[PDB]
């Protein structure tokens, strides 16, 4: 008989290709969207911050001595730093998949972009590592906790500890599986707080947006206002650059491509940010 | 004349028309992200990436029946009604490997066989079999995917929209009215196909796709074998399939604890 | 003194007669309206349901024997049943009083048709009966129910064993008392949950409608696709037939009425039909 | 020092008159409004009813006698009884106070008016007494009443026992006392069933218009389809003549104020009517 | 060292004056408002009201007796008294300070005013004091307080009794504190009665308008249909008036004011108000 | 390798200047902005209160003695206070820096008002100190506290003893803490009574705005109607003078900055002003 | 083709659109109330196939003329195979040994030979209020009929030169291989029972049924559905021979 095995027959029909290819889970960046922007040009930046203001301002009596008032500043610095990474692969390969040159850029953006957020979120701040929110941010006061307090009031108290620095908050940053444990909050008497089976609900809490990315270590949080108490100063737009001369590529028919990008973090107002611990 | 009813699988996933023997597609494997911080004049970091050839196979699915030739032509009634049972039976069946599919030898790979295990530590105390489907609709996100449909044993799904809180209220809406078959916003179909205890979540609108060789069509043979001897009948429903599997990091399989 | 008792002059004055008469209370009809309707010109017509479908489809190889699937088919026999009632009347009463047929007629349909959906309901199926509804229709599974159900839970499972026939739920029957009780039912926190303490909620419950008849018996319910499932077939319409001339009528100067029909049930599938017991 | 006494001068001056005399509380007249109402010119009424409907519809064997059936025709009579009463008065009286007359002509209407009421409540039928509504109910059916039920679950079960009948129930009676026990009804929970604090609720009740009159005793209430169910018709408006040389009258010179009213009381459906008494 | 102490330079600067006199308080007069009012020019009113009104309306057989009924009428009295006071001061203080009498006139009408509600309700009804309402108001049938009821729950019954007089309430009168106590009332789940913390209450209460008002005693409470209840008379509206030569204030230079007022409260229906005292 | 580390070339490139300079939190005032405002020339104030009003307008008989009534009043002063503080610098780093001098005038001012705030709160009343509004104001009553009374309960209550004076209350004021604890109440059911975590909840309580301040110590609160409770007066308005001359400064080169206010509390209807503490 | 006696041709052909019809029929009798018996008669179906190499068939076009009679005829012979002897199943068919009467024996006389005893048989068929119309029997068992003398050695029928053909008592003889030796039927069945044909005798052919482009083996089947009613129980009559 005729089957389809390698045997007899069926080396004849070939299977039909699926054009292109299937790209993995893309993660939602978004924390690079929450800080100002800024266009440097420079390789630092220097600016100027009121340090401490002792006021002693007071009710002088009649024909006596005031009260002297003093004032201190500090340059803090926001040294630029560089991301990037390379990978070398064969011209022949190149020639032979066309798309492939262009897919390989949408790749290296999407995985330098990720160390990107990765470093903003929690930069070391350790040499060449950056200063992430997560370092500098003022850590949660542990009076504001009371007797039985779910993880949603602890979010509201942070809330609140940005109010402490006179200024209101942009959002809320949390690890995916924290938040989902936190959509499914029960009353006494059983109904979801947020859900109720019969429809979902969005991403908002108090009024203020919320903002689940997996960058997020799981049982650490962020709130503050970030559209105005950090900017992210950009000095290189994410560029990438072939080269088929690099060292002995041309000796072994290969390209090297390469995708680089020169940022720097600033950080103006540091109490407007809380980094806190979910206990449990 | 016999009706039937909604509750589709095969509506669920992406449908595609073939006209070849197998599909060969390409899927990122390992990518080695090794992008990070470089010192000045020092040596950049090298990343790879990795990639395989997923085959995908077409199988065939089908059944037959035979019957006295004599009854169907005095009664031609019977006929469309026949068919249109094997077409029922076999859909039923279409469905039956989709979801359990023992993947090897003839049989395909069902999505709970490529399915990706539930997370069990997610399971708290005091949490009902919604706060699980729950759970699984998150585990999803696991994958930077959205969530599509669900799927369940009917006994199972017809416990679970029949849940009361503590002052007595239904969940999924009052006796006065109908329920809905939906969940956190998401469609639901249950079949007896999924095993009792069992359950399935993905984002099924675009994690797998079906792909159609031949669509499911019934046809009769007076000749063949024994039949112009016994004045038989042969009766056939067949239908070519292929089933892809895209993301499967997207779908989930678990049991309750119950 | 001339007053109004018999006695006096109370003999001249007549009491003002009321037309029309005080027909009693005209139960609902029903049931009837639920199954399928079609005529016939036979004695009975024997038709077939699907006993044991043995499905067998599964996946083959190039080169491989077909699996063989069996479709069992149970041959039954649907019977053409009579039902009616005379009325032996004074041939003189009909002379004096004009619409007395006109509404004995009305009168004996009513009578008629009550014990048609006194059989469909619960037919004996012995002999000279009707195979009814409960007769057919298969039992409840006791295995359904869970700790903390309510009555309301009950026929909720009910409408899902449906299902298991591959049917869709037409309708829910109840005995009125029954129905009454469930209407009025309490959560654990006290308020109704149907409509509420102002406004008598519709007969509607899961999205179907609910028929309460008196024919169906107290403590018992059924459920099942009704509008797809089981058919009645007409052979004769309720039709009636006087005669003077008949027996002693002619001598004894009497007439007699008769009203009557003829009926067939038939029962393309049980499995779509459920009856249980409720317990108390 | 001359003061207000009378002992003094305060017999100079005079009070001042306050033009009008003063009814008390004009009992809000219902009851008649409701009932459908009539009119005739006779001196009594006889409809007809179907006593008793003897059905015997039965399936029929092969080659048998057919079942008979019969019914009874009863005619119930209702009389015409007759309201009044009389007011002695001085003549002399009657000139020196003009309005008197205009007054007491709308005091005898009101006062008999209210016994009108009371009859077609509370009619003992002894004889001369109306045959009152309390008196033709239907008694209500014990064996309805749940546990843990309500003084409102019970009115609930009322209404269906006229479903029962296969009658449309139209109207609640009671007395106010208990009306006002009932709209203040609380779930365990605490909040009113009829509408909190706020606003105090409408005298609808499942769909149905609520009647509280004093006329209805306490712990006693009636249900049914009043618009129907029985009809009042008027032989007698209700009329005021008055003689002055009315027997002694004339002598004694004196004056007699007449006021009736010939009325009739049809009870067509009983059935349709419910009476019991409240489980304190 | 020249400062502005008292013991050196400061006693020079003279303090800015405030123009105005700085009245306290002044509590809404409302009970006069509420109640109808009129006036009159004598010394008392006599008003006739419906005494008893023996209603023996029944039933009458042919050719017999009709009932006999009465009427009764009784003259009510409404004595007028007076109210005020007088105010003993140097006319040393008058001319030195002349936007004083302009002041204390309208002080002093104000000063009576006030006393005046305190009559109208809490009127003792001795002797020479005015018989004010609570006196006169119907006593509260404590046969109406059920187990588990609230204070809210209490009125509500009262709100009842008015009806007992077949009148409607217009307005319910009670202390501010316990007015206070009762709007801050919450189900056994915590949930406020009178709505969320978000918005205060309206003085509304089961559709009627509440007055809360300082003249009523802590713990007693009113209810009726005031605009129909009971008018108020006036002889002669508040004057002011002055004498200089009042007995000896001309040898001690002084000046004595006087501000009168000649009231007289009538009760036409007493029936339709009800006085009680809460349980606690 | 000539890189950019500093002993390298890293001493070439000049960072880039960051315009301006970074403010602190800026506190938003508003007490200030509650009371009526007007200006003065004087450094006193004197107003005049009715202290006690003995009145004693009552019933009295005919031809009888009048009650005598008497009046009370008080001198009540205001002192006019001085605030303010210096800020000394070298006149080198003022030529230096241009911006800076129109910074600190702009900073002082804030660090004055600031203060500012804090006294007419806070005010000790005592030697120079202001009598601030918690030293007037009258003391809570403790009486008026219900079992089972949560901090918002307490708020309520407070509102009330306002009313005790016949005037409505302008506001709230508390520390922005016990404010937060208070958004985040919850029923026994365990739910929100402002508002759910889907929404935001508004900063109002009761139709009254609510003002939280840090200036408001934390366990205190303060209620009434501000508007018109208590007024302020400016003598001299909040100005910024400087001098080169000032002691010593022409020998060290230095410039002493000056930033002064003359402010005057006065206190009028005390009685309308509450102040208290929590006891959780 | 000019054929013989068919049994198919004693009784009344009509014809029919159904799959089957229910009858009515007497049993039970009295002389003057009678009593019945009423069922049902289903449609079954008769036919034979015949394996052979389609290589012949194609070489002459008039021979399958002769291959299409030659079934046509034992189409008929297996047709009458089952018209007496037939089970009842869903293949066989109601046959007349089923629905027939036991001869009376008591209506023999002494000194009777075998041509008396078939006319007593006869007698038999007066006892239905019916008519007599036609006889079966074995082809050996009349073989002896026609070939019977008297004690003194002289036909009955009489010499040769007097015979027409089949028949007997002025009545048709169906002398048929289906019935048994020693054994005979006899009734009025032009009247009695009847037969209504659903599908003419009609062959259809095919080149497909397991074996056929694999051995050129086209094999014919020569088809025919019917449907046999029957009236009258007693109008039949069964017996052996008695010897």
């Amino acid at each position: 008989s005729l089957g389809s095995d390698a045997d007899s027959a069926g080396s004849l029909i070939q299977p039909m290709q699926i054009p292109g290819i299937i790209m993995p889970g893309l993660r939602r960046l978004t924390i690079r969207d929450l800080l100002a922007q800024g266009r440097t040009s420079s390789n630092a930046l220097e600016y100027v911050r009121e340090e401490v203001f002792t006021n002693n301002a007071d009710v002088v009596a009649e024909k006596a001595l005031y009260p002297e008032s003093d004032i201190t500043f500090s340059k803090q610095t926001a040294n630029v730093k560089t991301i990037a990474h390379w990978v070398q692969a064969s011209r022949q390969v190149m020639d032979d998949a066309p798309m492939l040159q262009s897919y390989i850029n949408n790749r290296l953006m999407y995985g330098l972009a990720l160390k990107e957020e990765g470093q903003l979120l929690n930069g070391d701040g350790t040499g060449d590592n950056l200063e992430g929110l997560n370092k500098v941010a003022t850590a949660y006061d542990t009076s504001l906790n009371a007797t039985g307090d779910t993880r949603a009031d602890i979010i509201a108290h942070a809330i609140y500890q940005v109010t402490e620095s006179e200024f209101s908050a942009s959002g809320i940053v949390l690890n995916p599986r924290d938040w989902h444990n936190i959509a499914l909050l029960k009353d006494n008497e059983g109904r979801y707080i947020f859900g109720g089976p019969q429809a979902f609900t969005s991403n908002i809490m108090w009024g203020l947006p919320v903002v689940p990315t997996k960058a997020q270590a799981a049982g650490t949080f962020t709130v503050g206002g970030f559209d105005m108490a950090s900017q992210v100063w950009d000095r290189m737009d994410a560029t990438v650059e072939v080269s088929r001369e690099d060292r002995d590529n041309f000796v072994k028919n290969m390209l090297t491509i390469l995708c680089e990008e020169r940022l720097a973090l600033a950080h103006y107002r540091p109490t407007a940010i809380i980094k806190g611990t979910f206990s449990s």
